[PDB]
């Protein structure tokens, strides 16, 4: 479970706090007009409790996506994308003049991700 760890984490880190947080996500761009680029960023969900008690959800209704640079921006609507297990939706919006740097995405995690073992 431990090993290979420089030396210590105790009387190094002189702070002890802010461990948990796994990342390392992996998303494509392919839209109908400049299909062919790969950034990087992960789904959240406001809601949270996405298990029981919903059809309603009076909190999280919406996802929104983490980006690590300036390419989602120009993910305008009507664009999708696949992340991990191959699935990302632009959900953004622009009645007239899109470029809103929230990201909101619509997942639809199929089975066929291209799985190699």
């Amino acid at each position: 479970m431990a090993d290979f760890d420089n030396l210590f984490d105790a009387a190094i880190a002189r702070a002890d706090e802010t461990i948990r947080g796994y990342m390392g996500t992996s998303a494509t761009i392919t839209s109908g007009e400049q299909s062919g680029a790969v950034i990087r960023g992960v789904f959240d969900d406001p809601e949270n409790i996405s298990y029981a008690g919903q059809g309603v959800r009076v909190e999280g209704s919406s996802p929104s996506l983490f980006v690590r640079t300036d390419e989602v921006r120009q993910l305008r609507r009507g664009d999708t994308l696949t992340i991990g297990e191959e699935n990302f939706w632009v959900d953004r919006v622009s009645p007239d003049d899109g470029g809103s740097c929230h990201l909101w995405l619509g997942r639809g995690v199929p089975p066929a991700v291209n799985r190699r073992r």
